[PDB]
């Protein structure tokens, strides 16, 4: 036994994956997925050892860098998640990690809107946010999924 997913690892579909943060004691476990792309969506720069593995395993960077912010007051980053919605959605891009810090907040709005391109129903996409997000889940979060108009992905 060896392999160590970063935190909060999950497969989302096929070729689409989410998680938190990696560290170079992911490097070998992210290696078995053959990843084309990283959707990274904090604003930190990518450190050293991350830029070493994404350019040893020619997987390409698209950075969309949302502020961290903690209910009441929230940002409503409806533009960042449309630009990464845009690069998830074209299979060229694939297979992709979409990650934040922790992978519960930024990750888990970008994927429930994407669950809702894929026609959920808004319970089931809020049941999945829930089970990443545990005890720190937002009102917040799942509001701006709520409001989310589908109309320019359709
Ligand atoms: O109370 P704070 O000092 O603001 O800590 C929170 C932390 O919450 P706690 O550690 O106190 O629980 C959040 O972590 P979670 O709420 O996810 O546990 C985490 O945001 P997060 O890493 O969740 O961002 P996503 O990556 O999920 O968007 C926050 O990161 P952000 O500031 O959003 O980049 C803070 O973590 P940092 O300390 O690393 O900034
Ligand atoms: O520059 P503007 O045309 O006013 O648009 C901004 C801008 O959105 P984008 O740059 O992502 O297009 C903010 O982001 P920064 O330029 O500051 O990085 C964003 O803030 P968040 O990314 O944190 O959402 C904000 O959205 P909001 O103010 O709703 O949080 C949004 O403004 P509209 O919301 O486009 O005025």
């Amino acid at each position: 036994l060896h392999l160590i997913p970063p935190l909060n690892f999950s497969m989302v579909d096929n070729g689409i994956f989410r998680s938190g943060f990696p560290d170079s004691a992911n490097f070998s476990f992210l290696q078995t997925l053959g990843l084309r792309s990283i959707i990274y969506l904090c604003p930190e720069p990518y450190p050293e050892s991350n830029l070493q593995f994404l350019k040893s395993n020619g997987i390409r960077l698209f950075q969309f860098g949302i502020e961290g912010n903690k209910e009441p007051f929230v940002n409503i980053p409806d533009h960042k998640i449309r630009m990464a919605l845009k690069v998830l959605l074209d299979e060229k891009n694939h297979p992709v990690l979409i990650h934040s810090k922790r992978g519960k907040h930024r990750t888990g709005c970008l994927v429930g809107c994407l669950r809702k391109l894929q026609k959920w129903c808004l319970t089931s996409i809020f049941d999945e946010y829930q089970r990443f997000a545990a005890a720190k889940a937002r009102v917040s979060d799942q509001r701006f999924m709520e409001i989310f108009d589908v109309s320019s992905f359709s």
